[PDB]
């Protein structure tokens, strides 16, 4: 499924994933493509704090989510 990813320069990467990735391929992904070392990757998704060992399903996050990266 689709999701977005807002960066804090104004902008939205989209990524396909699946709802059993886990964050910390998330991470691998946005860095795969935008070469966004994965340790200086924050992820939010309704105002949660998403942890690298957790699933996008543990978050409930669905199809045409957006998640919000800041940089650390
Ligand atoms: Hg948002």
């Amino acid at each position: 499924m689709q999701i977005f990813v807002k960066t804090l320069t104004g902008k939205t990467i989209t990524l396909e994933v699946e709802p059993s990735d886990t964050i910390e391929n998330v991470k691998a992904k946005i860095q795969d493509k935008e070469g966004i070392p994965p340790d200086q990757q924050r992820l939010i998704f309704a105002g949660k704090q998403l942890e690298d060992g957790r699933t996008l399903s543990d978050y409930n996050i669905q199809k045409e989510s957006t998640l919000h990266l800041v940089l650390r």
